[PDB]
DNA sequence: TGCCGAGGCCGCTCAATTGGTCGTAGACAGCTCTAGCACCGCTTAAACGCACGTACGCGCTGTCCCCCGCGTTTTAACCGCCAAGGGGATTACTCCCTAGTCTCCAGGCACGTGTCAGATATATACATCCTGTGCATGTACTCGGGATATTG
């Protein structure tokens, strides 16, 4: 059974779309799995504001 | 009449700009770096651009049908003005304080290297989440009639 890492976070935001997202944004190298999870709950929690 | 009074043209003297000449001091241009490490040339096995019917989605098209535009003029005060008054923004000076220079002096830390790890990428298998689709009501809407508020 998989998990999801938005579970894990504690979040309601898709983690592992952001990840792909901005592993497209990125001059030629890579992103720490940590990014994803205070990227998102910094653009969540603008929802929850907004 | 008178007188003269009031009247209208021309060399000193001073006070900014303007352009000139003096001399001297770092800072610019250039050399040789030399030195080295990037550009290039030379292969390779590589990804990703690209020239090209057809299904067909929607951009554009020919109609009628009405408000908001279009037109007028009264007026209404908005907006402009001028002139006066008061002060407060301004000017010119004297005293004053520190901004700025230099110089000495230390160690804080930003700089740099020296090793090599926990990091994240990449693959394959994959299950699952998420999209696109199809599908009832529930509301937010438009209307009509009356109450409350506010303008003149």
């Amino acid at each position: 059974k998989a998990v999801s890492r938005s579970q894990r976070a504690g979040l309601q935001f898709p983690v592992g779309r952001i990840h792909r997202h901005l592993k497209s944004r990125t001059t030629s190298h890579g992103r720490v799995g940590a990014t994803a999870a205070v990227y998102s709950a910094a653009i969540l929690e603008y929802l929850t504001a907004e």
